[PDB]
């Protein structure tokens, strides 16, 4: 049969005698590009993916992936063909990835997602992610790449990745309320719902954000932003990478990034019965940790401030 999602099969195949070179639009047996080949006896009955190019396919594809972008399922299949060949060790019970093709950012992403409460909207993500959590994460990875519109081998940012991915989860009952106090301009409160309710960029410390954090006011001058209320299952605090101390028990996990713009390397840190650094397939444990951190994730429930 022919498919776009592998749940819905259309045996509009030529199963017993084709032999015009895969005149089915682009085709893909098990994620290998087979567009330009005539069929090999032992094919009849296996399932080939094809690009959604009639009204009926474009629907099922949209319902499954939650985009209609045509190049999507191409870029997906492209990436799958590589990520199928990466290895996915469990480390301390989490699915990670053996380094290949600058995949460090994807490893870190993957590791964080297994540690954070999300529900993805597109069935494809929900599906893929279950498999990932279970150890076989080639699809999940291929999808993530297609969704962020990056190709295997191209360098990636973990914050940018999560950001895209959160576009596709159910965060709508997530709420953040901020107050900005200016000496001359007085106060100014702000409510954020959805993705922007869970992400801050400028400080790593959640404590510091509750205590208050100096920012330039819109008049130019000296103000304090603080978190008045938070309702979400986690928060993600980010900044440009800087030497930072992670203390046990006080965050859930974090991504560090050492290197520079052209060459660098992400590792994942997670606070358990000790601090575990997971660096693709590698694992080390220490009681201290200081290092160039870029993103920290905290478990949240509901928080309200007590600042008068
Ligand atoms: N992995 C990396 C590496 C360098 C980075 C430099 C940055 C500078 C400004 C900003 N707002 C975010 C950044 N994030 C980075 C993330
Ligand atoms: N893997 C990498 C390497 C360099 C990077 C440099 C950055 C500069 C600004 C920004 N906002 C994000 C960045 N992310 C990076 C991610
Ligand atoms: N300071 C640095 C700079 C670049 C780096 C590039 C890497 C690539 C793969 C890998 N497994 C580890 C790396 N560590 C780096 C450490
Ligand atoms: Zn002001």
């Amino acid at each position: 049969f022919t498919t776009v999602d592998n749940i819905n099969l259309h045996t509009q195949v030529v199963d017993m005698s084709m032999t015009y070179g895969q005149q089915f639009g682009p085709t893909y047996l098990d994620g290998a590009d087979v567009t330009k080949i005539k069929p090999h006896n032992s094919h009849e009955g296996k399932t080939f993916y094809v690009l959604p190019n009639d009204d009926t396919l474009r629907v099922e594809a949209f319902e499954y992936y939650h985009t209609t972008d045509p190049s999507f399922l191409g870029r997906y299949m492209s990436a799958l063909n590589h990520t199928k060949k990466w290895k996915y060790p469990q480390v301390n019970g989490l699915t990670s990835i053996k380094w290949a093709d600058n995949n460090c950012y994807l490893a870190t992403a993957l590791l964080t997602l297994q540690q954070i409460e999300l529900k993805f909207n597109p069935p494809a993500l929900q599906d893929a992610y279950y498999r990932a959590r279970a150890g076989e994460a080639a699809n999940f990875c291929a999808l993530i790449l297609a969704y962020c519109n990056k190709t295997v081998g191209e360098l990636g940012d973990v914050r940018e990745t999560m950001s895209y991915l959160f576009q596709h989860a159910n965060l709508d009952s997530c709420k953040r309320v901020l107050n900005v106090v200016c000496k001359t301009c007085g106060q100014q409160q702000t409510t954020l719902k959805g993705v922007e309710a869970v992400m801050y960029m400028g400080t790593l410390s959640y404590e510091q954000f509750k205590k208050g954090v100096q920012i330039p006011c819109t008049c130019g001058k000296q103000a304090t932003k603080y978190l008045v209320q938070q309702e979400s299952p986690f928060v993600m605090m980010s900044a440009p990478p800087a030497q930072y101390e992670l203390k046990h028990g006080t965050f859930t996990c974090a991504s560090e990034y050492t290197g520079n713009y052209q060459c660098g390397h992400y590792k994942h840190i997670t606070s358990k019965e000790t601090l575990y650094c997971i660096d693709g397939a590698l694992l080390t444990k220490s009681s201290e940790y200081k290092g160039p951190i870029t993103d920290v994730f905290y478990k949240e429930n509901s928080y309200t401030t007590t600042i008068k």
